[PDB]
């Protein structure tokens, strides 16, 4: 056998107070730089295991051997989106029920259906970066924030949040921040039951009033759509009520954040790499000749798409999931582990194991993605794995090449502040207080 | 746009422009004539020779174009049958043996192959160690040594022995003679004339030759290529290959395999003594990270400004020389010129990689220095391993192996072009510099 490592303990909080940090993720990233590809982590009450290794962390991916996990932030999650398919268990009835229905609300023939939609926000995304005054600048995770609520209020429920008319984000969003920021000091405490629970109940509820107005509003061809009429071919049953709300919460949170965050860590790379930029801009330029870009149009962005790919390793913004054993095994040759036994994969660690990418790991280069069969299997999983892997990969990948192609032909971009990369962590990653100054190419609509 | 077009022979069209013994370097020359684009006809084919980046980069679209057999691979299929290399995409064997091969590629494989190439590597070595004063290097010759014993070790676990022999194996010379009967073909207006059943007689017996090889192959059989031929599964549909087509990809590794790679060696040992003071940088990368008797898969690639000087001497002659596509549907190229659906094209690589508005205007000068930054190259302009999912599945293989081998002669001699070797490529289906040799003087550093 191999004794793992194991960080720094804090006597019977074990190592829980490491996790007391704004930047929990990359703490653990940390962590892992100074013991290597595994580590033991343990809280009052669990144990886990950390990954960093494309060696590990691929006999993690084989579904024979192991299964989703609920970590404790998607049990957080989960007391408000309940059995929805991120929160599910895999033995669930209604997950593979509501992946059944779902699938084909994310296969081609809807991608192109919701291509118009995804236009829709685009274009106001690039309107209101065209009437800035001088010397105005682009607050970049807020607009993008901005686009991808918009998109997938309009694609997946017809429901407009009407972001760029609002200088202050919606209620939803900054009830929900309030809620994480909650739960994640409940987990720092001893006595949590000690005469706050208040307020999360509250924020519960503003989310149930924007899915309530939603459903009841709902001729059209959806996401929502699906929803209310799909059958699973297998039990042949449509999801009840209960699910449908909790379809709906999954989607509008799982469907815009982890976007947002690409979008602006995509627009953070390009204004650090210029060669880059000009790459990116020049198929721009090229591809999209028309005013609105086409689906087709979006599918032939192939440098922008490498883009995407390279933010997506560097900083994957869903930045872990969790798994456990589904019967006693043993890892890498020399872990045990006894069925139950958790792990977790550390994903922008694996994304930077420099036996798969070389010793440049920290460095942007998009052509790394030439030729995606030159990767390993296991090596890029920015989107999870397997049959629970993310089911709006497509999704997220056409509306953030199709915008980041607008906004590369639209705009020369700049650094003007000489930003300094600094990475809030929610559940999900972004660049705090990223901004840029674009000026038009005065290429009309 | 009114397409330009070279000069013709009246029925003939342009094809006897094609009856040379340098016919890339005969395209080269029209295309400097006539720009970015110009048709060519033969009696039943037309195509057309694409030499601009701007033009090339669409050409590279592969929702618009897919990978065609020109006439050239045509003539490999009749040995090559439906191998990687003279498959159509939509043939189901391609997909299947691609999927199958791909992981003898990866860097798990790479790192399985490393100690192989080193057993060449310094049988090279060793040869020219063992040399006398004043004796010389014929340079091409020992590198199709190197590159052929190294696919057939790496690939079937057979040993060629190049470096026992004095001529070339019989199947190469088989290979040639085979090819200049192909290229005679294409001028005849009647080949089934019976004037030329003595010419089928002897293409029969090449086949047979090579067949015999690779029968030979077959009754000796590691975890190497032959080893994912036999008992690989497309994870597809689940099948492996079956006897024909595994033949075929024997066949195609052998020759696909060492042609191409060895060019790229003897170029840039070319370019190198032409150069010195890109020599004597390269030779002083190699000094700083070769620390021990034989390199490591490792410091292989800490190569860096080697693996430049290959790319450089890739972008001057890539020694596979062109591949032809079609379109997939009508669609117009570059904005002006309008193709239909199954309209051919050739994309002339040499003339691609001399593009003054990529490059600069020093285009003929050797400068490795160009590849420093790969995200300052614009899209598609470097493409002497083809492109997309038809793009060369050994690129890899070819460049490690390359990186190794020229890293260890720049360590381990001083090389003096004592001819002052005035350059003379030779063409077969790839380019070589004919006739290149050097004299090598031992450092006198032990393996
Ligand atoms: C760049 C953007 C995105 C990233 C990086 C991302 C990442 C991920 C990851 C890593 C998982 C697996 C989590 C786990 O195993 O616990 C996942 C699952 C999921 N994602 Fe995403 N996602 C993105 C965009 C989207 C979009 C646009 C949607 C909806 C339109 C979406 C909806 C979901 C859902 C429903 C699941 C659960 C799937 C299941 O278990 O059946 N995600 N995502
Ligand atoms: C410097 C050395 C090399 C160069 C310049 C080169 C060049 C090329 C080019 C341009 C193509 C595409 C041809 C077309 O589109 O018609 C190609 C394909 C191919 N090459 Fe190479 N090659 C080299 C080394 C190798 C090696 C070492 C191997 C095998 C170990 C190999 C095996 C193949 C195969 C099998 C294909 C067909 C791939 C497919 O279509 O699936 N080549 N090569
Ligand atoms: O590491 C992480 C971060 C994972 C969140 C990703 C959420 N996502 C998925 C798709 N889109 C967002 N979480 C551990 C922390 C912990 C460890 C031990 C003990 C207590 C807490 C956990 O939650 O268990
Ligand atoms: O230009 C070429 C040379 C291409 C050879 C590439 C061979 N290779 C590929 C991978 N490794 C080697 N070939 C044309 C010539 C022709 C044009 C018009 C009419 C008749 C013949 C053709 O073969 O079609």
């Amino acid at each position: 056998i191999k004794e793992m490592p194991q960080p720094k303990t804090f006597g019977e909080l074990k190592n829980l107070p490491l996790l007391n940090t704004d930047k929990p993720v990359q703490a653990l990233m940390k962590i892992a730089d100074e013991l290597g590809e595994i580590f033991k982590f343990e809280a009052p009450g669990r144990v886990t295991r950390y990954l960093s290794s494309q060696r590990l962390i691929k006999e993690a991916c084989d579904e024979s051997r192991f299964d989703k996990n609920l970590s404790q932030a998607l049990k957080f999650v989960r007391d408000f989106a309940g059995d929805g398919l991120a929160t599910s268990w895999t033995h669930e009835k209604n997950w593979k029920k509501a992946h059944n229905i779902l699938l084909p609300s994310f296969s081609q023939q809807a991608m192109k259906g919701y291509h118009a939609m995804m236009v829709d926000i685009a274009v106001q995304l690039v309107q209101k970066w065209e009437r800035l005054n001088a010397d105005e600048h682009i607050e970049v995770p807020e607009d993008m924030t901005r686009l991808t609520l918009d998109t997938i209020g309009l694609c997946g429920f017809n429901y407009r949040f009407n972001s760029f008319y609002r200088d202050q984000p919606h209620p939803f969003i900054t009830s929900m921040v309030r809620a994480l920021d909650e739960a994640m000091n409940k987990l720092q405490r001893a006595n949590p039951d000690d005469p706050n629970k208040r307020q999360f109940q509250e924020d519960i509820k503003v989310m149930n009033d924007l899915v309530d107005k939603i459903i009841a509003d709902r001729q059209s061809d959806d996401l929502l759509t699906h929803m209310l009429n799909g059958k699973d071919p297998e039990t042949g049953e449509p999801l009840d009520d209960e699910n449908i709300r909790y379809q709906i919460i999954t989607f509008l949170i799982a469907g815009h954040e982890t976007t947002s965050g690409l979008l602006s860590f995509a627009l953070y790379f390009l204004v650090k790499n210029p060669h880059v930029l000009q790459k990116a801009a020049e198929e721009a330029a090229r591809v999209l000749v028309d005013p609105v870009p086409s689906y087709k149009q979006v599918k032939q962005l192939k440098y922008v798409g490498m883009v995407l790919n390279e933010a997506l390793r560097l900083w994957p913004t869903a930045p872990a999931f969790s798994l456990y054993a589904k019967e006693d095994t043993v890892l890498g040759g020399e872990y045990p582990l006894e069925k139950g036994d958790e792990l977790m994969v550390l994903i922008p660690q694996l994304h930077r194991d420099k036996t798969i990418w070389g010793d440049d790991v920290e460095e942007f280069r998009p052509e790394r993605f030439e030729n995606p069969s030159a990767i390993p299997q296991h090596a890029f999983k920015p989107f999870g794995n397997g049959q629970r892997a993310c089911i709006g990969q497509q999704f997220a990948l056409h509306e953030a090449t199709l915008v980041l192609g607008m906004m590369l032909k639209h705009f020369d971009f700049e650094d003007h502040t000489n930003y300094e990369l600094d990475i809030k962590e929610t559940l999900t990653l972004k660049p705090e207080g990223f901004v840029v100054k674009a000026k038009s190419k005065k290429i009309p609509l």
